[PDB]
């Protein structure tokens, strides 16, 4: 099964590099988006990756 937490290690770096984007308000988001990130499951490992890439803003 495949749902794309594979990101999880590809955006890992992104927590402590700079993000992609770098500059958007999505800073926001990623303050919910890291407490959710929580799911004992994988299946949220895809949905926390996301918000992840965008958290550059708040990584940076």
């Amino acid at each position: 099964l495949k749902v794309g937490f594979f990101k999880r290690n590809l955006k890992e770096k992104i927590e402590a590099g700079r993000g992609v984007p770098n500059g958007i308000p999505a800073e926001d988001s990623e303050q919910l988006a890291s407490g959710q990130e929580a799911g004992d499951p994988g299946c949220l490992k895809p949905l926390h990756e996301k918000d992840s890439e965008s958290g550059g803003g708040k990584d940076g």
